[PDB]
C-alpha cells in the first residue's frame, strides 16, 4: 500500500514536487527552505518510504540564516527589536536629540540570492539640524 | 513630431492620463505604484521630451514596499514563503504537533491605504487538541 503523506519540517522542504502516494524504497529529497542553510553542508537529506510503509526518521538540516551585525549610525542607535539578526527579522533605527534620519529607518533580513540573506536597506544617517 | 511612447517603468506610473502624442518641452510625472515607496522622499520623478525628440532619462524612483515581520505564533510557526514581507508576498501559519491552527493559515502582504502595506489577516493562534 505504501506512504502517504510526508511530514512537513521547521527548516527544510521537499526538493521537487510531491506525488500523492508513495511505494516502499521511494525518497523524497529536502533542501533547505528560503533563509535557511545547511547544519552541515554536503549532507544528504531525504526522507526513504520504508517497507514497514512508514517514513523513514529525518532530522531536521538547516537552521536559520543571519544577515551581518549592524553598528550604530553616527550620532543615532539601531535597536534590534527582534533580539537578533536571524532571517526574517527587522531592525529599527533612531537618531539622538538635535539629528534628523536620512534614509530608511527600518530594516528588513531577506533572501538576496538563492543562497545568502541581507538587509533590505542601507543604514540611514543622523544629519545635524 | 515630437515624443510618442513613453516608457512604463517597473516601480513608477504616470501621474494623470496620458495623451497620444507629446511635444519637446512637455513632461510627464511619475508618482510610486501602488505598494511601493519613494527610494529618496522628496526627489521629483519626470520624464522630459526634450529637443533631440528624445525621452530623457528617468532612473526608477521608487521600491516595493514591506510589511512588518512577524513571529511564530506559540507552539507553531510562521514560514516566509517568498524570502521576504515585501508587498505582494505571502505567509504560511503551520502548527507543531499535539496542536490545531485557530485562524487563517495564509496572509498576504496587500495595500492597506494609499500609503501603506498590511497583512491581509492577523496571525492565527495553534491551541491544544
Ligand atoms: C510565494 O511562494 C508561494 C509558495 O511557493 C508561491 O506560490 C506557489 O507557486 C507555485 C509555482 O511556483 C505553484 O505551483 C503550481 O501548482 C499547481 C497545482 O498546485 C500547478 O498546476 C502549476 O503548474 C504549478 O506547478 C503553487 O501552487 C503555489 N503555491 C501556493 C500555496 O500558492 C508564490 O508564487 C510565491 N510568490 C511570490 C511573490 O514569489
Ligand atoms: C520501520 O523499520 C525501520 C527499519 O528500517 C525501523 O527503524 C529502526 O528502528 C529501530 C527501533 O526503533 C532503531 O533501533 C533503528 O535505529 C532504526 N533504524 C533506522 C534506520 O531508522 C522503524 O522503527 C520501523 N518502524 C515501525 C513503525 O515499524
Ligand atoms: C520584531 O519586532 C517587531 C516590533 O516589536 C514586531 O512587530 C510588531 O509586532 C506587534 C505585535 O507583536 C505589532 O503590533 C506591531 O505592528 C509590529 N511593529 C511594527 C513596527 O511593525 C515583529 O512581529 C517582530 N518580528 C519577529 C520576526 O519576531
Ligand atoms: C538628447 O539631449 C540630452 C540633453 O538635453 C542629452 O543628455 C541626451 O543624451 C540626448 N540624447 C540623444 C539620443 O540625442
Ligand atoms: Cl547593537
Ligand atoms: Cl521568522
Amino acid at each position: 500500500t505504501g506512504c502517504d503523506d510526508p511530514p512537513r519540517f521547521v527548516s527544510m522542504k521537499p526538493q521537487g514536487t510531491l506525488k500523492p502516494s508513495y511505494s516502499p524504497g521511494e525518497q523524497i529529497v529536502y533542501e533547505c527552505r528560503l533563509g535557511f542553510q545547511p547544519v552541515t553542508p554536503g549532507q544528504v537529506l531525504a526522507l526513504v518510504c520504508q517497507d514497514n510503509n512508514t517514513w523513514s526518521s529525518l532530522q531536521e538540516g538547516c537552521k536559520k540564516r543571519r544577515c551581518p551585525t549592524l553598528a550604530d549610525p553616527t550620532n543615532g542607535q539601531v535597536i534590534l527589536v527582534n533580539g537578533s539578526t536571524a532571517f526574517g527579522s527587522e531592525v529599527h533605527y533612531v537618531c539622538n536629540n538635535g539629528y534628523y534620519l536620512l534614509g530608511t529607518n527600518i530594516s528588513y533580513c531577506e533572501v538576496s540570492s538563492g543562497t545568502g540573506v541581507n538587509w533590505s536597506d542601507n543604514p540611514p544617517t543622523c544629519e545635524k539640524i
